[PDB]
């Protein structure tokens, strides 16, 4: 299938098995910025749902497939490839909704639908919108969406901006100078130590942080998912070019998202940005090796660039250079090994 | 191989993943009972080492390899399945060992030794101390090992305890009773409770704890590393007989072990018990999905089987009754998906 084709077998174990425990399911469904919000966005759009035909990509505890219930939907037929899929049908029947919603098991690449649907409903972002590669699945299921069905969500915003923040960096690097030792235990080590600061710096940085960090207004990159096809996720590249407002070292650039619902009725939207209250997907970091000083008025210009990897992440290149003085750094991160700091 | 044979391809993946990274090698080396300890046993038994050759299974950055050079070893084989043994050559070359410690690449299983060594040393050790299944590929490697020669360590003691801790026996329903809800977001969740609460019994704890909470001398279990073979890691079975110290309530069995590295000049032990300082192994414990009452004097006997799994672990299964009284309980626990409480 398009599914195991770009998808390690060793990934893909892994994550149907995480994704299977009603623990996991319990910790997203408890982060009510996300159920709180995904329930407005549909409730509040009922004629969407309406006498509609529904699909529901990656249902996980039926949640989503519940809320469309609610709002009026004729049939909902709900993929989940995970065993969370048995769970799902218990709660169908304990709810009185087997004549509604119709649990489909199997990846949404695999399975056979027996209709085209009206609008499909998921939560497939990750951390910086794109980890998972779940946004493939969902663009991949369009394929059983009528012309001009909806897509909740329906687009995506990744935003970037530059940070300073010397502790951050100093612990990062304090961690990769225990490579630098000449006797450890009566062991140089020191040969590693350049082996070390890259790993640790290739680590994205998952926590949350004062916007007062930020040292410029974010770049906006939009992705439309009523119009993309799954193919051109596998390379994003996300130009930018930054109005620095504070003089400073810049240790990085800061990652966030938001989704917006776009209904009939009104348009709503889930923001997991630092001005926002505080979600499971915090925000994310990409550290620079070597920090760029620049100064207010100055353009920090440069690409991020993310090329998925059947580890179902992304391999992450950020290139950026001061343009006032041609000071660059080029950085290489590795999505699938995140640094959870909070 | 014997390795493959015992493991699905996609544990062996993620496991030598793990090992892969400078920052866990990092994090084990920094275990200073462990590394410490590593050192004293090999440097004090200097003899065990002068002029001997040495294999080092799943030697990681080399560390133990060179505490086998600095006691005079003349040659060290260090064997390494993970990308870490391209670390551990660039370490053997900067600190001027390439005549003597020689890293191979690869399972111990399937590389090829040029000779039979005197002493094989290794740290195999898992949680609960099968955790990971690596004692198997210390076993294994006695193919190599001279007629008398050693094995450091030496020996394992596997220790378990009946303990009382009502809060923690607490938590798997206050976490569960999520679920025992009618209308979380107008959705009945309640027909998953029991499922929940079966979820989190399953896990055993990995986490420290007073001694206080410990209610009669621990069990020992010992594996004679010398004399065991492989096979007798597949099914372990732990008889036990408790003579209660302390009367109240049993929420289950808590786990530690020691290894004893038994030298020509001195025996060193390495333990993880909850009277010593703490190491990344912490202890284990596993809940009883119901409370026994007893009183001090009392005998609390049972079984605790471990059956080895293709992913690198252990099925546990608990049955303990209160002689006494004839009050029994049991539990099925899965060793590959611990709860991290620390
Ligand atoms: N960002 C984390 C998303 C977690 N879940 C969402 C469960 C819905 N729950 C919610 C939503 C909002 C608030 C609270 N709960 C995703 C589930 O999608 C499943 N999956 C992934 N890929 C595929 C595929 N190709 N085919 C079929 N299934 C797939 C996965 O196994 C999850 O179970
Ligand atoms: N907690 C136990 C894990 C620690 N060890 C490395 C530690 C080196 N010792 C010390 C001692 C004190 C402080 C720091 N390090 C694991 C490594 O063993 C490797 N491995 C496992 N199985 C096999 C096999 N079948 N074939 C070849 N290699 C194997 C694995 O890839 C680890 O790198």
């Amino acid at each position: 299938s398009v599914f195991s084709e770009r998808t390690e077998e060793s990934s893909a174990v892994q994550y149907f098995q995480f994704y299977g425990y009603l623990s996991q399911q319990q910790n997203m469904m408890q982060d009510y910025v996300r159920t709180g919000t995904y329930q407005r966005a549909i409730l509040q759009n009922h004629t969407d749902f309406k006498d509609k035909i529904v699909l529901d990509v990656g249902c996980g505890s039926g949640i989503l497939s519940f809320f469309a219930a609610q709002a009026g939907a004729r049939k909902i037929y709900a993929v989940e490839a995970s065993t969370m899929a048995q769970h799902a049908e218990v709660l169908v029947k304990s709810n009185n909704l087997t004549d509604r919603i119709v649990v489909i098991p199997g990846k949404v690449e695999e399975v056979s639908l027996p209709e085209q649907v009206d609008i499909i409903i998921s939560e497939p972002m990750g951390y910086m919108l794109f980890n998972e590669r779940m946004l493939e699945s969902y663009l991949h299921a369009k394929k059983y969406l009528k012309p001009s069905g909806n897509m909740f969500p329906t687009i995506g915003d990744v935003h970037l901006a530059p940070f300073t923040d010397e502790q951050l960096y100093m612990e990062q690097f304090t961690k990769a100078n225990f490579w630098y030792q000449p006797s450890f235990h009566g062991v140089d080590l020191s040969a590693l130590r350049g082996a070390a600061v890259d790993e640790y710096f290739r680590q994205p940085v998952v926590d949350t942080f004062d916007i007062r960090i930020l040292m410029a207004k974010s770049v906006k990159y939009t992705v439309n998912f009523l119009e993309a096809k799954e193919g051109d996720l596998h390379r994003i590249e996300i130009p930018f070019k930054f109005h620095m407002l504070h003089s400073g070292l810049v240790h990085g650039l800061a990652f966030w998202f938001d989704v917006a619902f776009i209904g009939s009725i009104m348009t709503v939207w889930l923001s997991t940005a630092p001005t926002e209250p505080l979600t499971h997907w915090y925000q994310v970091r990409c550290l620079f090796q070597s920090p760029l000083f620049a100064k207010a008025g100055d353009t920090l210009s440069g690409t991020c660039l993310l090329i998925a990897n059947k580890r179902q992440s992304y391999d992450i290149s950020i290139v950026a250079q001061v343009d006032q003085t041609g000071s660059k750094s080029s950085n290489l991160l590795d999505l699938k090994n995140p640094f959870f700091r909070y």
